[PDB]
């Protein structure tokens, strides 16, 4: 349950936070709307699994694997069971054209999985794409009666560091790897006009990844539907924006504040920019591919 | 209105926030349950005030003026025009056993106030206990249909600088500024086993006023029923613990977490503790009082 009466807490020893000491001096950890920047040092984790169980809370996963991506789901499941959201209920969504080329992974107690089969689009992007689509019809039957939040990702990834609680609040983002350290004038955010994702050069907090957003299953829905429709108007306008569902996401954050942001240690690659002293773990971490041979036939 | 659905935000330009620079390097700006420490520098008003009054947030202020107190209204009243919520809906509540007292102040614009007249008790220690049934006993009728957030704070006070809606949150207490730099083992909560607001040693996150806390109505509800019941449950037993409501509030916040906290710019004496150089502003600020004279007849 979200927003129910709250039990107290019980008694718990843990380390006094102190006022005079930052858990963390080298990075911001809250933005200029008030909502925390989660990085390793800034949660007593012990507290909020204490929150979170006494809410009973659930929490859904959706991944697609489309075409030749089903190849990501072992691997991608098999450490979300070490890694995500342990001792809390996971209901799994694995949307694929294929189901039965999902593989059988064995689950904890308290997690289960669907199977969700969708149609394959030819275009990477349009698979990449309709994903808002998808999530967003499946917000309005399956997701509203089964979790409390949501968790939106890649298949192409794996867990290898805790990803817990800490990041569940109304709606997140998560900072690309690729960009945290950049100033707003590079970031690579849609700049045409004619785009409904457009954003000019002056405007902008971060650069949030489409790989991995979330939030409840009611903000949830609100940002897919918006990104599926903006999309929609794009279409009919003959563009298609620069990064995709990505560039409209960050179109969505940027006028809708989410009320997290995740640090990069929640959505990183290693092979492209190895491991600063910033990022205390990398808790999910992308596969290596080949993506001209793994994005088409 | 809490809750209900968010329009986009408009275009802003402001500065960019830096990832790899925090806001505030030598104080905690977040806490281990990834609640806002609100401090100078730490929030962006302009973005703050634009999600707030998109939302036509109105907040209620209350205060106590009994007895001799109501001679601190006038200004208390007068600087609260000038520093409180400015631009937002705001709801005075004064309780006072003298109506005729309270002094006329002229209110901006969408502003208001109530006289609420309740009994005087003897003792300054059950005048500032009973508080906590009084606001629930307002909550469960007024409060709930006219405002979307409380702030409850004491009447011998000033304002000398901004008290917006970076406050704003469901549930906040406020770094009491005696303490804030004080371990846990040092922290004057109730100590006697007896009492219902017993805390020991090794439990206890910060040291919260009594003097300045909020949320929204609901949760301001659930806070001050359970300290009015929790004191009854002392009364019953003989212990009445060692500071009154305070105790017993700060008891409530350690079971249930406060969403933001409030450093002590928002709470200040400068008589007793003069201007640190953490304190960028002193937003709200004691006047100074003789105990004895003023809380007897
Ligand atoms: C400046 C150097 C940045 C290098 C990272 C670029 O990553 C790519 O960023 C695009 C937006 O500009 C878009 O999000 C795709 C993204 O590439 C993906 O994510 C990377 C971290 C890599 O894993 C890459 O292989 C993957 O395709
Ligand atoms: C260590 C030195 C701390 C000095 C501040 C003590 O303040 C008092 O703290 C009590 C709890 O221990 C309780 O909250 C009353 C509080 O005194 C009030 O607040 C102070 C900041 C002063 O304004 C004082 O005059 C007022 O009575
Ligand atoms: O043929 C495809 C292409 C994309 N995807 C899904 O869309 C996501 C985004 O694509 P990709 O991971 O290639 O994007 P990148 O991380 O490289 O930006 C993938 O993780 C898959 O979940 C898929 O299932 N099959
Ligand atoms: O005779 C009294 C005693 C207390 N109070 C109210 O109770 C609050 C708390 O008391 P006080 O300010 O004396 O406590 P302190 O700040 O000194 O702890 C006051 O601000 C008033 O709002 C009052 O109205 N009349
Ligand atoms: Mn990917
Ligand atoms: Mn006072």
């Amino acid at each position: 349950a979200i927003g129910e009466f709250m039990v107290s807490l019980p008694r718990m020893v843990y380390p006094q936070p102190k006022v005079l000491t930052p858990c963390r001096k080298d990075v911001l950890v809250v933005t200029p709307w008030l909502a925390p920047i989660v990085w390793e040092g800034t949660f007593n984790i012990d507290i909020l699994n204490e929150q979170f169980r006494l809410q009973n809370t659930t929490i859904g996963l959706t991944v697609f694997a489309i075409k030749k991506y089903v190849a990501f789901l072992k691997l991608f499941l098999e450490t979300a069971e070490k890694h995500f959201m342990v001792g809390h209920r996971v209901h799994y969504y694995v949307f694929t054209d294929q189901p039965a080329a999902v593989p059988r992974v064995t689950l904890g107690t308290g997690r289960q999985l669907s199977v969700l089969e969708v149609r394959a689009y030819k275009r990477w992007q349009d698979v990449s794409m309709r994903r808002m689509e998808m999530i967003s019809d499946f917000c309005e039957r399956r997701f509203l009666s089964e979790v409390d939040y949501l968790v939106c990702v890649d298949v192409d990834m794996e867990f290898r560091d805790h990803v817990g609680v800490e990041i569940l609040t109304p709606l997140f983002g998560t900072l690309h790897p690729g960009f945290y350290g950049s100033s707003r004038e590079a970031f690579t955010y849609e700049r045409r006009p004619q785009s409904q994702a457009y954003i000019p050069k002056d405007e902008g907090d971060f650069y949030y990844l489409g790989g991995f957003f979330g939030g409840s299953v009611q903000e949830v829905q609100r940002l897919t539907r918006a990104c599926h429709q903006a999309m929609m108007v794009d279409q009919a306008n003959g563009i298609e924006a620069v990064w995709h569902d990505e560039s409209h996401l960050n179109k969505y954050l940027l006028r809708h504040k989410p009320t997290k942001v995740l640090s990069p240690e929640y959505l990183w690659d290693q092979q492209l920019l190895g491991w600063p002293a910033v990022l205390r773990k990398l808790r999910f971490t992308a596969v290596p591919k080949n993506h001209q041979a793994v994005r088409n036939p």
